[PDB]
């Protein structure tokens, strides 16, 4: 019993974790076999804020201007290449603490963890979700550039973020380890503006049916609704609609509680309407939209 | 910017987890230099466990009965003993991933992190504090006991909980990595419940100073109050009673926000009085007492391990 925002176990990316330097600036690499991919933004001056051009930038750059630290052993850059805005670092040195990984590019709604680190250290981790505006709500401070993140399946580390920026609102923006950013964001001191964020509908759903799977059940309510009744609801309050994905996803969820997932978007309609009247769920006065139903299964199962 | 519940980075700790097994039970333990450490329920059969004899049950086992496994590999224990409610097996191998660390207690209201195991193997990393009633709201399934609360301080892990067992609210119970129990509690199947638990104000400030930091300044108000005039509006609303302790340690975060701790003692107490009125504070509607004063300094200025 218990829920918790619980992040997967760090140690098979802190392995990963190293020092990059070009000239003045210093940022986080992810060394994985003998690459070290991190973002391009390192190569920049302050005369490249606005609008750097990047392929003139690197073109002008040899192996030796990259301070690549590990430790406290200083690796040997041996190649150099730009895939998208992410800069793979070749090394003479294959990571012994590779962990088999993969590169995944997740969905809006997706949760992982991240290891944030600064000069190649690490600092803390935590969990995140990648919102429907395409930005992270993480905790981030100078320096973090290049932090990962990531989920475990098994003994895989599936890296699916590497952090590039702070909006001015205080949210973030990255990249997936192919260097594509997730959302119209560009690699440029440029206004920049995150989109109006709404709420992960089938994450609260799927944290409704946690919290009934933890013995409260007091929101729940004898109606059901049509999906589109629900989702003309839904909109009015900024939460993203709720496709018949997401009604399939749920179905495990329905299966385990006997509660028909259109019988929970009713019980959400009714919290959305009344509040909860001083009333918690899991310990949280407000709706939590950062559990997957993948994240509830795995947590209460 | 940005606020996180953020726990150490786990590291450390996943290359420490052991599966142990002894008869029918099987769960986590620690394994650090030569010495793997378990909760001795391990040894436990069913009536064993409504009224166990620990010394006579561990008395009637021999070092092969405890199939202790690091990975795919197993060690071979060369001994056991028993120190409260901890079970010590002597293995025949250092692990040669032991960090370096220590054993402490921590006071209620002190933060630690979760690294949660089963059968071994680290499946969560999750921060929580050890609650003024003495018990930690955490998040454990069957098998999770063994699992270990840690700190970092440098590059030294501070190990202070063992996971032994769940109470009928859902919370959770366990002790020191001296077998010392956090709390009323003994490690048998009976009846035993965590006491009515009340807020750890110095790190609501704490959380309230974070909250600053990050821009959040609606709550703020002109007053100031004695600490005798907030101690009695906390015990109030079940609030842990602010020391002068507290006062000096929220003395960094005071001088870095400009908003003297009693100044926010009585933003504390306006809050308590009249609620959020459907506003939010780090995107949360309820006051926030997982973050001590050291936490909220740590996010805020990026140390690393
Ligand atoms: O390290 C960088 N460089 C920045 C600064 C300039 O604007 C840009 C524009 C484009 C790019 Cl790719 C990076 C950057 C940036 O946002 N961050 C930061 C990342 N995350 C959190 C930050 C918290 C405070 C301060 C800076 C933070
Ligand atoms: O594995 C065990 N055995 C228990 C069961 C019997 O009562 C006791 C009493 C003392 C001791 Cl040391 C252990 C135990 C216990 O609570 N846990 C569990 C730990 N944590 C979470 C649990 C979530 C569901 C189910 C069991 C969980």
């Amino acid at each position: 019993s218990g829920f918790r925002k619980m992040a997967f176990p760090s140690g098979k990316v802190e392995g990963c974790m190293v020092q990059v330097t070009c000239g003045t600036t210093t940022l986080n690499g992810l060394w994985l076999d003998d690459v070290v991919y991190c973002p391009r933004h390192v190569i920049c001056t302050s005369e490249d804020m606005l609008n750097p051009n990047y392929e003139d930038l690197l073109i002008r750059k040899s192996n030796h201007n990259f301070l690549v630290q590990a430790g406290n052993v200083q690796l040997r850059v041996i190649g150099h290449s730009m895939q998208n805005c992410v800069l793979k670092l070749k090394v003479d040195t294959a990571n012994p603490k590779t962990p088999k990984y993969k590169f995944v590019r997740i969905q809006p709604g997706q949760t992982f963890s991240v290891l944030a680190c600064y000069n190649g250290s690490p600092s803390g981790v935590y969990q995140c979700a990648m919102r429907p505006n395409f930005t992270i709500k993480g905790s981030f401070l100078n320096g973090s550039c290049g932090s990962v993140g990531f989920n475990i399946d098994y003994d895989c580390v599936s890296f699916c973020y590497m952090h590039h920026m702070e909006l001015p609102t205080g949210v973030h923006a990255g990249t997936d380890l192919e260097g594509n950013f997730y959302g119209p964001f560009v690699d440029r001191q440029t206004a920049q503006a995150a989109g109006t964020d709404t709420t992960i509908t089938v994450n609260v759903l799927a944290w409704l049916y946690a919290a009934v799977i933890n013995g409260d059940r007091w929101f729940l309510n004898r109606f059901t609704t049509t999906l589109n009744d629900f989702n003309l609801v839904a909109m009015k309050y900024n939460y993203e609609p709720l496709t018949q994905d997401h009604v399939d996803i749920l179905g495990p969820l329905s299966a385990q509680t006997g509660i028909a997932v259109l019988d929970m978007c009713a019980s959400l309609k009714e919290l959305l309407q009344n509040g909860m009247n001083g009333r918690t769920i899991l310990g949280s006065a407000l709706l939590e939209d950062e559990f997957t139903p993948f994240d509830v299964v795995r947590q209460c199962s």
